[PDB]
């Protein structure tokens, strides 16, 4: 199903979104 | 196959999961 | 639609790069 | 093309992995 399969994509992409901005916050980049 | 493609696409998304933890581990946030 | 997903999928393997280089200056991999 | 969708991300897990370890070494986890 390929829904299904795009909806676990989007859900990878925004959780690396979050993920990007934590080390941003460790790194002192903002 | 797409099962294949679904079954790495799920396994991403919880090593995602665990990296966003650790984070959270390392920021102070709980 | 498979170009919306592949399209998702790039953006995330670009995130991934940017987000593994982002470590390697906390580790101090160069 | 399938294939290279999967090998997108095939090509995404294994930075994911590596990605993983980098913070199991800033956390002491070993």
């Amino acid at each position: 199903d390929e829904i299904s399969m795009m909806g676990r994509v989007v859900k990878v992409e925004k959780q690396v979104q979050s993920i990007e901005h934590k080390l941003d916050l460790l790194l002192g980049f903002y």
